[PDB]
C-alpha cells in the first residue's frame, strides 16, 4: 500500500475539439489527488471513407505496432472493445479495485483509432471492456473513459458522486 | 414523406459547463439538414449527496411533473434508463427507421435529473432505451446522446461516418 495506483489511457490519435480537451482536463484535475493518471497519444492513420478489407487491416496493423511500443511487460492492459464485457460503474470499481488488492497497480487503458483494434493489442488485452452496444467516436470515448474513471474512483474510496 | 422527422431532447437541467454546450452545439449543427431537433431542459431540484429515499422520490415526482407537461400525447417518447433496452448503432438506426416508416415523426427523448425519473415518467415513455449498463452523468449524457442521434441519422440515410 506503498504505492498510488497508475492509470494510463493509451490512445490514438490527438483531439482535435477544444471543448473535449476542456472536458479531459477537468476530470484529470478532479483524479489529481486519487491516482497518477495521464494520456498517452500515438500518431493515428489517415481514414479516408470505405477503404478495402485490407487497407483497414493496415491501418489497425500500424497504429497496433505503435500502441505496443508503448506498453510493457507487466502492465494490466485493459483494451475498450465495443464487444467486450460490459460492466456497470459499481462493476469497474470491483474490478479494478480486485486488481489493486491482488497487486495490480499500473493500468494502461487503450483505446483505438476509427477502425479498431489489431489483433495483436487485443491478444496482449488482460481484460476487453465494452462502454456499451453502441459506436462511439475515438474523440469522445476518451471524454466518457476518464469521467468513467473518475467516477470508478469515487465508488471506490466511497465518496459522494455517484447517486 | 411530407414531413421530415422531429427530435425533441427533453432533459432535466440547465448545462453548466461550456465545453458541453460547445460539443452540442456542434452535433445540432450537424444535424440540422436531416431533421429539426431542439432542446429543451425544464428545472432541476437541488440534489444533495445521501438525501432519504422519501426526498430521491420527492425530487423525481417535482421534475417528472414538469418533463409530462412538455411531453404531447402523441409522441413517441423515449426514455434514457440505465435499465433499459440496449441497441447497437445500426439497432437504434433501425428501430427510428421503423418508427418513421409507421408514420410516427415526432419523437421526444427524456433524461432524468441526477436521482432518475418517477414512476409517471417511466409509465409514459413508449420505449426504455439504455446507453450502457454504466452511469453517466446528466450533462455529458446529453452530448453522448445527440452525437448517438447524429449517427443514427447518417447510418439511416446511408452516409458514411460510421467505421
Ligand atoms: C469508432 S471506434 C471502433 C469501430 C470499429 N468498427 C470496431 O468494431 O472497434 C474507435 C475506438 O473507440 C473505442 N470504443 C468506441 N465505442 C466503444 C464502446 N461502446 N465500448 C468500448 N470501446 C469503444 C474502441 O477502443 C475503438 O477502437
Ligand atoms: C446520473 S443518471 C440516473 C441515476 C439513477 N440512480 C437511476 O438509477 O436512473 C441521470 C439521467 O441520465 C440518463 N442516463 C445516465 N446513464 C445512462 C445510461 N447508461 N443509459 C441510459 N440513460 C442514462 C438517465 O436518463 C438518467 O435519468
Amino acid at each position: 500500500a506503498a504505492e498510488f495506483m497508475k492509470i494510463t489511457i493509451l490512445a490514438v490519435g490527438k483531439l482535435k475539439e477544444k471543448y473535449w480537451k476542456q472536458a479531459i482536463a477537468e476530470y484529470e484535475k478532479r483524479l489529481g489527488p486519487y491516482t497518477k493518471i495521464d494520456i498517452i497519444e500515438v500518431p493515428d492513420e489517415k481514414a479516408p471513407e470505405n477503404m478495402s478489407d485490407k487497407e483497414i487491416e493496415q491501418v489497425k496493423e500500424k497504429e497496433g505496432q505503435r500502441i505496443l511500443a508503448k506498453i510493457k511487460p507487466q502492465s494490466t492492459v485493459i483494451t475498450l472493445e465495443i464487444q467486450g464485457k460490459m460492466l456497470s460503474s459499481e462493476g469497474l470499481a470491483q474490478e479494478l479495485n480486485q486488481r489493486m488488492t491482488q497487486g495490480q497497480s499500473d493500468f494502461v487503458f487503450v483505446i483505438g483509432g476509427s477502425n479498431g483494434l489489431h489483433k495483436d493489442v487485443l491478444q496482449r488485452s488482460n481484460y476487453a471492456l465494452s462502454f456499451s452496444k453502441m459506436t462511439f467516436p475515438h474523440q469522445m470515448m476518451r471524454v466518457v473513459l476518464i469521467e468513467q474513471v473518475y467516477r470508478a474512483f469515487k465508488i471506490m474510496r466511497g465518496e459522494a458522486y455517484h447517486k
